[PDB]
């Protein structure tokens, strides 16, 4: 069938939520790939039954074989060690190299979404080893980080969460750049709401800090924050598959935007049938650019540690 | 059942699309009311069958009896003469009076959406004769007019239509106030896109004029523009019914916003379970306010003609 | 884009509902084609704005040019005279011939759904003149006629309409074959509900007659029954486009099923990415077959009148 | 707000998928309750962010306080020990007693769905201690077990999974009664497909055995089968909340159906705004009844072990 084939390279906790959401949305056939024996087949089996409840017809199959990447339209990479964090960098580089080789051989035309931490480094490593065009590979970041910021502001203002829009750029992770100037509520500048004393600057500062620290907050509450990451990835994948042309903030190859080249960073892009159809460069002021620069420097620092043991 | 009961007072072309969309969305039971004998029952019958295709369970029934307003949770008023246009004003005032009397008697707790042209006048007339609280009655305008502006800009910029946000205020109709300053694309100020020569000021001026004249453009093409009006109304009704708290631009009672009282005008409001939960006042500059004032003056001019023959 | 292109050949009342539903469901780009100047462009314009309300990105464009069939993935034919009814048969044959020639030239790989009355005749005429494979062209019938039967029974039994399943075969129109034996409720034989005195044989007979006469009932109520037809067609088109492999009763070329060849008739088929993937032959008894035979005879009678003036 | 409040009593793996699906479907506000400190708040936080991606507005909050059951419209009970299995029976009885006391005090009008193994026993225990009417409490079973049977047959026959309908009754668990006679495909008796050699009796026997053993199969593949259970529960909860009146097989109080009283067993019921609106008794033959009797006997055997230590 001409249904899309979506291969999840990595079938951990985020993988299972992604599979669930693909079936809910009838987005395409799913392969849960993982190096762990049996487990992806078990999760695939469980998930496949939900086709009945969902009125969908998506195959869900497990795989321990890289060659099942053949014919993939979308590949989502979450595989990688997670337990210095910097020590994992050369190990995960090797994983990106291996995965990239298989993409080059089996599905060179696939659209690739990378998630493996640190994403802004790992996406570029996979880009270089997979050989795919710059418009066909992106990293998770801004959709996820802004979902937090948007959500927290929406609860304060008592409006629909999607009606808050916001931009976090540069990198996923602790050096993410939260741009106060680019927040809107129902399309209205947030500053109007500050002027009206519906929300204060001090509240926003606390919300900014909460946003940066959210993954840590959930971990400290004895949960693992994989559900929102899954939903953000599926929003990205869906925009590609359905040619929605949504503006979504993702990690993409910079070719001079923000004064930066030869590196991936978080910025609004337009995702449609041709992949990254547009890279949007926010017209940052010097103070915002300085923070963007710090985010890029940290990506570069980690990229340098990733190459050798 | 505690399913919502949605009464469409007026079962013309817009009524049938509204009924169709309510069933698609399984939003509640529908009554198609109209003074015309038989026709609403026929349209109700046809529409009811789509429950099967939609996996829905919404009753659709016709009515020639006002007392079927009893128990309505939402009432959508499209009834009124349409063929000077000013001569119809006293006739339609009488229709609002009659409908308001029946709302007061049969469904005083209902949330009311008025559509009858000119909406910013007719909504206030129905408010006064129905006796409903100011937070429980609104008029169509801004959702519809901005759908045009958003759509036209989205096709120019090749982005998802919903990713363009915009504000048109004051009134529905030819004095609508298009606010260039409040347009965004993926939450980014439109001016950044003008700066980048992705869209020009001259293109936007042509798009503004096209927006104002769109209903006329479609009429001149030998069609009747009732589909987008239907969808805009259902977006409003849905936000109420599901407590979405969307920011949607609607006609609402002004109590000093923009310097205006004792009149309805178009402005962003938040629609949820308590009706109009918030009236948002845009911080307009003097030039924008002047245009808002012209829109209000025209509503007042027509309101004055509506009372007597 | 690899979005599907869906061409509606005929932009009358059913066309506008079809366009509306395609945008609601984000199913693909739409062309409203019609020989009438301007009107399809006006309806396309109106419908296009609903992308905003629907969170969709489907182009809707009008057309007065047959060559805009180029690249069509799905073609829905509703064009044809409607006002003896038999006198229209040779006129509509000419319309099918013209449309078939354009399909052969411009979109030979398209999946075709015919609606033009009488559908079981017109579908075969278009099949023969378009040259498309037998698995790539079907006619509306059973989805629409059974939606009525399913709906009426569901209201009697107070169950979800989709939970009633039923089969009407042979032909669309007054010789449709309603099969009492093949009705189920939640997958349970209807006879169990008759045994339990939840519904009587006499009620079902009245419901059968109502089903056959439903289009006439709605016309006699001074409405035009185009909404359910639109929804049935879109359910068919969607099953194809999304490779759902739904079992849906449609008019298809019979190659010996029910003892009949060289004619189209209503029967359950499976619709997916390869079009008509399976033709399901119900194991009818002799009494049911006799009624099927009458339906085929009437199609053949009209087919014979269609060729010459 | 009059949004529904849905309390998940138990915030384990199934709880998190349930929360995810409620937000996807915008079904209501969610409370993740659990005796484990902090964890439900962490999962609630993560899940809440998906409102942005989903265009929803459902609150998701954690709770370690039983009194947060107050105002619940739906309560889903998954809490209970899981690691003889019979030894857990008196422990889980105590958990049902505690939970029932809190339901009686805080939300006596709530609709209750029980999941705790063994469900057909635990549902009755909670019924007796909560005091809720028999139409307001059900147990998971048939929706889940039939999703497997439907799915496996649909893959064999290459049809849409929802187009296969089937009945498994008596009890959830190893004594479940699979009824070959009540399987249909597109509403057609499965026997027609056996007659046609599209599927064999021997294949169906293997599929029956696979269905009974599916949870064990997934466990043996080193996964945990909680995703399909979550989706089945949400289909049940949704039918109630939206008054869909779906026919869904659930555990319910038998008052003479199948010759059985004073016990809960799996049977088709209709779920709508009044809860269990209809209990449907399949007209089983003596051989099917004998298997139903074995399922009831096993529920009774375990119910007897549950009371005392
Ligand atoms: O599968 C998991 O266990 C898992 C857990 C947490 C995650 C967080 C992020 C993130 O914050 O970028 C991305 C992916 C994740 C995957
Ligand atoms: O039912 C109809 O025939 C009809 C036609 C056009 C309309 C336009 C508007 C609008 O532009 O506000 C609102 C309602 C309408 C209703
Ligand atoms: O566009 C219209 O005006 C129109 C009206 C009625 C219809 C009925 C059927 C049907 O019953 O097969 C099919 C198509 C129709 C189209
Ligand atoms: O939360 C979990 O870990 C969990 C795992 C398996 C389950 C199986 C069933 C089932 O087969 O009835 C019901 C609930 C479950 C919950």
């Amino acid at each position: 069938a001409p249904k899309a084939k979506i291969v999840l390279v990595g079938s951990g906790m985020i993988g299972g939520v992604m599979a669930t959401l693909i079936v809910q949305k009838n987005l395409g056939d799913v392969v849960l790939f993982d190096i762990v024996k049996n487990m992806p087949h078990g999760k695939a089996l469980d998930t496949s039954h939900t086709n009945v409840m969902a009125y969908s017809n998506c195959k869900v199959s497990g795989s321990n074989t890289y060659d099942d990447l053949a014919g993939a339209d979308v590949v989502i990479v979450t595989a990688g060690f997670t337990k210095n964090r910097d020590d994992l960098l050369p190990l995960n580089n090797k994983i990106m190299i291996e995965i990239g080789g298989h993409i080059k051989k089996n599905c060179p035309n696939a659209f690739i979404i990378v998630v493996t931490n640190p994403v802004d480094v790992m996406v570029q490593l996979l880009h270089q080893h997979s050989g795919v065009p710059k418009n066909k590979i992106i990293g998770l970041g801004g959709v996820l980080d802004t979902s937090r910021l948007k959500y927290y502001i929406s609860q304060k203002l008592n409006v629909c969460p999607r009606d808050v829009n916001a931009h976090i750029v540069g990198a996923h992770g602790n050096k993410m750049v939260l741009l106060k100037r680019y927040i809107t509520v129902g399309g209205i500048p947030l500053q109007e709401f500050i002027n009206n004393k519906l929300i204060s600057d001090a509240e926003l500062e606390a919300i900014f800090d909460r946003t940066v620290n959210t993954a840590l907050e959930i971990v400290n509450l004895h949960a693992s924050p994989y559900v929102a990451p899954a939903a953000a990835i599926i929003e990205m994948a869906e925009s590609y598959l359905k040619d929605l042309k949504k503006v979504l903030i993702c990690s993409t190859l910079l070719e001079g935007q923000y004064g930066h080249s030869d590196i991936f960073g978080g910025t609004p892009v337009v995702l449609g049938a041709n992949g990254v159809e547009q890279v949007i460069e926010l017209q940052l002021n010097s103070e915002e650019k300085a923070k963007f620069d710090e985010a890029i420097a940290e990506t570069k620092r980690m990229k340098a540690l990733a190459h050798h043991h």
